[PDB]
Formats: C-alpha cells, sequence, structure tokens
DNA sequence: GCCGGTTAACCGG
DNA sequence: GCCGGTTAACCGG
C-alpha cells in the first residue's frame, strides 16, 4: 500500500473541507459524495504524482508509452500480465480503436478509482463516499464474480505479488449549501478473512462492508487468501441457488396452478 | 394513464430541451440525465396540476389531510388498498413519526418519480433517461421480485382496476456542456407481452428494456396479465437456480 | 440482532 | 436480434 504511509495526511486535509452540493439536489449513488474522490486524488497526484493515476489515465499513457504497437493483441500483452489485464483493460473493439486522438475516458465499469504504481506493483484504490446522518445499509464493494475469477487468474498465473485492491471510506453530512467530511477510514481487501466476506447476489453479486467495520487480521500468504475465497464464493453460491427457491418460486406456487 | 392523452405535447415541449452537464463527473446513474425529470415533472404540473404529485408529496397530502389519524396503524388504513401500501408507503418507524414538521421527501428506492393520481386510478410514472450518444444496455425498469409482489397483491385482493405503471424514456445527447433532449418515448408495463419481460437477475433482478422498443400488444384481461407474469417469473427463477451453477460453481471446482 | 432488496443506467478482454 | 454483468450507495409495511 503506497497510501497508508501518508494516509494521516489525506484525513488531515480531507476532514473539516467544505464542498458545495451537486446542482441536483439527490446526493444518490454516483451523485453523491463523488466530489470526495476527486480531491483525494487531486491529493495524490501532488504527493505521490509519479505513482498516481487515473484508470484511464494510466492506460492513455501505457499506449501513449508504445505508439510503435498497434492493433488489439499487440496492446494486450502491454500488460505482461492477464490478471491485470483482466482487472483493467478496455474491450477489444476500444482496445484497437485506441489513438492519440482517440483516449480512453472514464467507464462506468472501471474496476478502479485510481491507480497507485512503483516498481512493477499495483495499489487498487476505490475510495467510497458514506452519508453518516443515516445509518443504511454497507455499499457495495466489488463483485464477487470478478473478484473469484481475479481470484483464478492468480492461480493460474501464479501472480501474487503483483497488486492489492484498497479501500477509503469517506463520512461525510450535508451542512447548509455543502458537503463537509467527517471522518476516514481505510482498508486493504486481501487483509481481511475472505470466509467472511458476506456477498449480495441481488445487488449486483456484490460484497458488501463497510471499510470501518471490516477485519484486516488475515495471517496466511495471498494464495491462501484467494484459494479461501473461491472456497467461500462456491459455497455461497450453491447456497444462494437453493436459497433463492425457498424465496422466489415456493411462495408464488399457489398461482400458477 | 393521463399522460398518454398529452403525450405528444410533452415530446413536443421536451426535444430540445437542455439541461446543465449535473456534474464533473461523468454521467453515471443517479448523476446522468435525471434532471429532465424535472423538467417532465414540471409540465405535468403545469398541465395536470390536480393530478401530478411527486411520490413522497403524495405521502405527504394523504397523511396531511387525516389530523386525527395519528400512528402508523392507523394511517396505513389510510392507504384503503394493499398493494398500493405495498408499492407507495414508507416504512413503519417513518410512518410513525411523519407528522407536518417532519414531511417524507425523496427516498432512493421509492418506485415512481411522479404519480398522477384522480377517480381512485393511480398512474405510477417511472422516467427512464438514455445516453443516446452511445449505444448501452437495457436500463433497469423495475424489480421483477417487486413486480411478482404487486402481482401476488393483485390476484389475492382482486384489485385489477386500480393503477398502471407506465414508462417515458428521453433521450438526449451532450451539446457542449449541457446535455440536449433530442428523442422521447412511452410505453405501459402492462401493455406488453408479460412472458417477453427480460429479468436480468445479477442485476437486482431487475426487468430491463428499452422503452422505445417495448412491445404494446397483450390481449387478456389484467389478471392474466399477473397470472402470465407469475408464471414467467418463477419459470426464470427456476432455471437461474440452474445456471447459476454452470457459472460460480462448475468452473471453480478445480480450485481446492 | 441479522440479513438483503432497489433506485439509476451503463457495452462487450 | 438475443444475452447479461458492474459501478454507486442506499435502512427496514
Ligand atoms: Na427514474
Amino acid at each position: 500500500s503506497f497510501i497508508k504511509p501518508i494516509y494521516q495526511d489525506i484525513n488531515s486535509i480531507l476532514i473539516g473541507q467544505k464542498v458545495k452540493r451537486p446542482k441536483s439536489g439527490t446526493l444518490s449513488g454516483h451523485a453523491a459524495g463523488e466530489p470526495f474522490e476527486k480531491l483525494v486524488y487531486k491529493f495524490l497526484k501532488e504527493n505521490l504524482s509519479d505513482l498516481t493515476f487515473k484508470q484511464y489515465e494510466y492506460l492513455n499513457d501505457l499506449f501513449m508509452k508504445n505508439p510503435a504497437i498497434i492493433g488489439h493483441e499487440a496492446r494486450y500483452k502491454l500488460f505482461n500480465s492477464p490478471t491485470l489485464l483482466f482487472l483493467l483493460s478496455r474491450g477489444k473493439a476500444a482496445t484497437e480503436n485506441w489513438s492519440i486522438e482517440n483516449l480512453f475516458e472514464e467507464k462506468q465499469n472501471d474496476t478502479a478509482d485510481i491507480l497507485l504504481v512503483k516498481d512493477q506493483f499495483y495499489e487498487l484504490l476505490d475510495v467510497k463516499t458514506r452519508n453518516i446522518s443515516k445509518s443504511a445499509q454497507a455499499p457495495n464493494i466489488i463483485s464477487a464474480y470478478k473478484l473469484a475469477q481475479t481470484c483464478a487468474k492468480m492461480i493460474d498465473n501464479k501472480e501474487f505479488d503483483l497488486f492489492d485492491i484498497n479501500y477509503l471510506e469517506v463520512d461525510w453530512e450535508l451542512n447548509g449549501e455543502d458537503l463537509v467530511c467527517v471522518s476516514t477510514s481505510f482498508a486493504e481487501l486481501f487483509k481481511s478473512e475472505p470466509s467472511e466476506l458476506y456477498i449480495n447476489w441481488a445487488a449486483a453479486m456484490q460484497i458488501q462492508f463497510h471499510v470501518r467495520d471490516l477485519d484486516q487480521g488475515f495471517n496466511g500468504t495471498r494464495e491462501e487468501w484467494a484459494k479461501s475465497y473461491l472456497k467461500h464464493f462456491v459455497t455461497q453460491a450453491e447456497q444462494r441457488a437453493i436459497s433463492m427457491i425457498d424465496k422466489f418460486v415456493k411462495p408464488f406456487k399457489k398461482y400458477i396452478l
């Protein structure tokens, strides 16, 4: 984690900072804390200037630093890693259509919010925003299915010391016409017990939890974390399939006749 | 539908409308073309003032004209219909603590953007907005499971002529730092072939379709539409119970 | 004290 | 045409 070292600095520049609210009034999903992410990234881009990238930004740099190679297959080789391609690359069509005149942009799908890279090591930072004027449910963190596939590809290629998936929670509350941050939390996904990750099937097969309450006591290796996750995943998928019937089938049998 | 009769007028007024790019960050989910919904509502209040209501606004006016009521239990009775209570009402604690000095505000999982009410008949209007400059996937229309519960409720309480769930799509495209409505469309859920609605399980069990493409040729009587929907839904759930093994399970067993 | 469903709307390594 | 995952973050008829 290239972030944990200067965490307090982050937490100190964020708490207290007021940012005028979005000219809409919703403050639901994407249209909420969003500007806090911008703040975090801006700080990092100035205090880790060379390690800090926006996912699409990293991709635009990757291809720009290799103008000699065109086509999608040659560009997919620029990742020198399957898992990394899975986690960060754009589609076949898009990858092939990229150019200095047609650069990549933000994409609702992008696995990460900001990218920190140094020494062929990658930190996938996803910043979560939370309105603490409510006591809502744990937000979507990452797709269980995506993580499952990511683990399977760590095992296949044997890439166990290449990337960390970390989370930064930014708590806020409305105050006048502004949103103001009241506190933050940090957590390393691969530092938590995988067998305990809660997967919310209906919620886009996403595992959900508040960064603030996530356990960080895992002791095995990254190879053992992945195995355990795939285990929990299959177990809970088998479980969901059976649980679905008891809730979405039987309760309505008395109508179909 | 109270909108359909005036639809040509709303399409006319919408096409050409512009709204400021909601935020510096790209427009996804709640941060997309939502502002246009405020324009639809505006037009409706302006031409159907006695019928046009925000969902929370309707609940606020309901409890408001019943000052003697008090208490969630007594207040739920005000709905005079179970199926409407299930689709519109708020939490028990939210209902209990309601007061003119503590009104309902919009909630994220409401159900409907706009409520057109008249003569005990309820039209639930949902506005879908879409970035037409690209070809994206059908958007989340409504929860398949929530629909099943409503159908189950309609059938049990035999209330088949109480409400309609309609949809308005308003397409836009980026013009500088403004979003401009370029097209529009409208369809009625209950006029569609229930057995053909696509249920996207992973995507919050949401049926998804582009409004402009929805089929409007159902024949039957609202009850058939419901019986036909529960049928399709259960079948899809069974199916989904299987497919979740061909994926998620069978292909990951190779690992421990 | 637990457990999970719903709004919004996105392309395809 | 058809099919279907993901990001965001929400409380409790
Ligand atoms: Na809407």
